């Protein structure tokens, strides 16, 4: 590069990694030093121009040269953001005589962007377990069950009129004639669960685990409370959870885990006390007096047979949060004894909460995604960072969640159905995460990738849960029409990636299924073995995410997107490691020259797959590795 009235792109690059933010997540006193790369002697001024919510203006900040990188390729240049309380966002002009470039959270632009600019929110901290964390999500009933003196036997009980059906472990999960399928048991458990924590914590790694519904409810998925403070009965008691909540914690049984349980606050089940639609108690509920204590807890368009409710399902009324101090409030998250202070305090102390259909939390019965349910969220952040700090909220959401994170007074992450589930959905197998054809390439993929991971500030990007498959969605193994490279690769990527990865029980040995409940089957063990090819790779890829923090929270930089091969390389890097992923989503194997010079590695070091072992060295700034068709390769040093 030289100074020829042109800034290179290629030599462009920022983001909050170690290497070009001193202060990723700032308090309100900590000045925010942020340095930009560019290749040595490409420019001649950079800029950071940044908007302060403080005062409603931009404020422009002239950098610095700071020093040359080890490889003597690029230049490092200088600025600092003033340390204020305020929200700032800020991008970055490049100029080289006449050509002039911008350069943001989307990356370099030729016309100055309006949106996708850097986050600096004061004061906003996610748990940093959360951003360093693999996560394992288990749907109780269908993973293992530890204690059968517990199991619901066909017929047992009844709900709305259907009685419940038991199934033998591995049999379908439909419900045959005269049942219902939301009404059908196999058997799993929180004894099951503590019985198995050998398995999670050591054989496959995670040390974090988020269970869907354990709460009293009548069917098998639960999100139709009955009692929040009760354990239901099929899983265990109060005292059963207490102790997988220790086992969990233990450092005796392999790494420190953490428990993130499924908060249902939107709305309770129709036979929850406080609705009582069926009298399943003494007490009346608001479904049968109008005079019931609780009868203001829902909303009545007709008393009692027309209510609001979670997508006009009669079975769960929706919970009216009116104003500020309600009762409703009260019970969910600002009493000491609510649903969400309850279990974050001793003798429980979970570590974080799962918010069930968030977005439509609200008061009189509306839709929320309003001022009044992001007024709630933030109460319910101050209630539970109030109690735990480091206890994580993350929130469910299909899409954009910037509106409940991008100002640090929400929720810590979302459940990363956009920027992670759908796009590499759609590129290693072909189908959107319904099972419906749609596929992308390599360069549409890394463009999807990038424009979603700007949605969110970089500690919300670090602790987004990414996971393959889960309850409301096609398996990824139905999906990839049961090619099991195609799970190699996916789990190549979810663990090399920004954001949690997040397990689906059963997704590490490739289990199949359909749209729900069929998304529900029972974990097929003895193929929960090493024996399991894609058991093995997962056992392995935890490992070495867990063995390097730019895995983590390191920078992350596009490398290559080759259409024609189909590879896709990306740099996950910090001021210690250096790592260069290489994947291949071809049929076919391809020999890849990566240019591991732009992360900086040295000429003549050493790398390291980390996967096979097979030791690599650095020549003129590049490194061969041949690659099998939907496998890859990571190149650490
Ligand atoms: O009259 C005042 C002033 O006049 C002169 O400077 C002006 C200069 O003539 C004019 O071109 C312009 O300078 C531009 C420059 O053209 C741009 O390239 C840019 O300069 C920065 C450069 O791009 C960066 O790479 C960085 O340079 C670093 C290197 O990266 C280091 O490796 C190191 O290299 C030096 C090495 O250590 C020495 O042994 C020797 O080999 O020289 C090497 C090159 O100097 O250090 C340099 C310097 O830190 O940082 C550069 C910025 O300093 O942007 C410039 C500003 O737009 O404008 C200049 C006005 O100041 C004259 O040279 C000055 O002495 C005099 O004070
Ligand atoms: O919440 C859903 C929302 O999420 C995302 O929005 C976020 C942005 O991506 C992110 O950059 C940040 O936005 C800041 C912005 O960075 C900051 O500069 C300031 O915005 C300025 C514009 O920069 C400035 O150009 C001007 O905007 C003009 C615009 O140029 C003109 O074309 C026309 O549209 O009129 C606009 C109004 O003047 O002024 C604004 C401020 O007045 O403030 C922004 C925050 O308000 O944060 C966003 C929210 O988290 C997605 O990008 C977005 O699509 C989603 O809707
Ligand atoms: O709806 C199908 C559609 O999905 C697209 O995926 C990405 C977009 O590429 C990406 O732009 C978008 O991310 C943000 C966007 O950049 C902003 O302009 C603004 O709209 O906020 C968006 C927040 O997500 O996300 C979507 C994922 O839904 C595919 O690119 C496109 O090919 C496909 O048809
Ligand atoms: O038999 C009625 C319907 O049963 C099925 O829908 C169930 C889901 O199986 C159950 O998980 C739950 O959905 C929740 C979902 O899992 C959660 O991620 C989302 O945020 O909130 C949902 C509600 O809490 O409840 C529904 C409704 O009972 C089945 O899929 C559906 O077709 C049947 O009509
Ligand atoms: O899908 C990846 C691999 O699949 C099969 O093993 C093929 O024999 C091999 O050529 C290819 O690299
Ligand atoms: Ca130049
Ligand atoms: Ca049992
Ligand atoms: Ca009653």
């Amino acid at each position: 590069a030289a100074n020829d009235n042109n800034v290179e792109w290629n030599g462009l690059f920022h983001d909050q990694g170690p290497l070009f933010d001193n202060a990723p997540e700032p308090t309100s006193t900590q000045s925010v030093t942020l340095k930009l790369r560019t290749f040595k002697g490409d420019i001649t001024s950079a800029n950071i121009k940044y908007w302060d919510t403080a005062d409603n203006a931009f404020h422009w900040v002239p950098m610095v040269w700071d020093s040359n990188d080890p490889t003597g390729t690029f230049d490092y240049w200088k600025g600092t953001i003033p340390a204020s309380p305020s929200i700032k966002y800020y991008r970055f002009q490049i100029n080289d005589g006449t050509s002039t470039a911008w350069y943001n959270g989307n990356g370099p632009s030729s016309t100055e962007p309006n949106a996708d600019d850097f986050y600096i929110i004061p004061n906003f901290k996610t748990p940093d377990w959360l951003k360093n964390g693999v996560m394992y999500q288990i749907f109780p009933d269908r993973f293992y069950n530890g204690d059968s003196s517990n199991d619901v036997q066909t017929g047992s009980y009844t709900y709305n009129g259907t009685p419940t059906e038991k199934k033998a472990w591995g049999s379908s999960v439909y419900a045959d004639p005269g049942y219902d399928n939301s009404l059908v048991f196999f058997g799993g458990d929180l004894a099951g669960i503590d019985q198995k924590l050998g398995y999670i914590k050591k054989t496959l790694g995670a040390n974090i685990l988020y269970l869907n519904p354990i709460f009293k409810a009548p069917t098998n998925h639960k999100y139709d409370t009955q009692d929040y403070m009760a354990v239901d009965p099929a899983f265990g008691d109060n005292s059963t959870l207490q102790t997988l909540i220790n086992d969990i914690h233990s450092t005796a049984n392999g790494p420190k885990g953490y428990l993130i349980l499924d908060g249902v606050f939107n709305h309770t089940g129709d036979s929850h006390p406080w609705f009582d639609k069926y009298n399943n108690f003494s007490s009346q509920g608001a479904y049968e007096s109008q005079s019931s204590p609780w009868y203001n807890y829902y909303t009545f368009y007709t008393w009692p047979d027309s209510y609001a409710s979670f997508l006009g399902f009669n079975s769960l009324p929706k919970l009216n949060y009116g104003n500020s101090g309600s009762a409703v409030r009260g019970v969910i998250y600002n009493n000491s004894n609510s649903v969400a202070k309850t279990y974050l305090n001793p003798p429980y102390s979970v570590d974080g909460w799962r918010l069930n259909a968030a977005q439509y939390v609200d008061a009189n019965g509306n839709n929320g995604s309003d001022v009044t349910n992001h007024q709630i969220w933030s109460e319910f952040r101050n209630a539970v960072k109030g109690v735990n700090s480091n206890a994580a909220i993350i929130g469910q959401y299909w899409g954009n969640a910037n509106p409940w994170t991008a100002q640090g007074n929400q929720w810590d992450a979302a459940t990363n159905f956009d920027g992670f589930t759908q796009p590499v959905s759609e590129w290693i197998t072909g189908k959107d995460y319904q099972n419906n054809s749609a596929s992308i390439s390599t360069t549409q993929f890394d463009s999807w990738l990038r424009g979603t991971r700007a949605n969110y500030p970089t500690n919300v990007q670090q602790s987004m849960m990414n996971f393959l498959s889960n309850h409301d969605i096609t398996r990824f193994a139905t999906r990839s029409g049961g090619d099991l490279w195609k799970t190699y690769l996916a789990l190549i990527f979810q663990m090399t990636y920004v954001g949690t990865p997040t397990i689906y029980y059963g997704d590490e040995y490739g289990m199949q299924g359909g749209a729900d409940p069929d998304n529900r089957r029972s974990f097929d063990w003895s193929q929960a073995t090493p024996s399991n090819s894609a058991v093995a790779l997962t056992q392995k890829l935890i490992t070495i995410r867990n063995q390097y923090p730019a895995l983590r929270t390191g920078s992350f930089m596009t490398l290559i997107t080759d259409d024609t091969n189909k590879i896709y390389s990306y740099g996950r890097f910090d001021n210690v490691n250096r790592i260069a992923v290489v994947l291949n989503n071809d049929s076919v194997s391809h020999t890849v020259n990566v240019p591991v010079w732009q992360l900086s590695m040295p000429n003549g070091s050493t790398v390291t797959d980390k996967i096979t072992g097979h030791s690599y060295t650095v020549q003129n700034g590049m490194v061969t590795v041949a690659v099998d068709g939907h496998y890859g390769a990571v190149l650490a040093q």
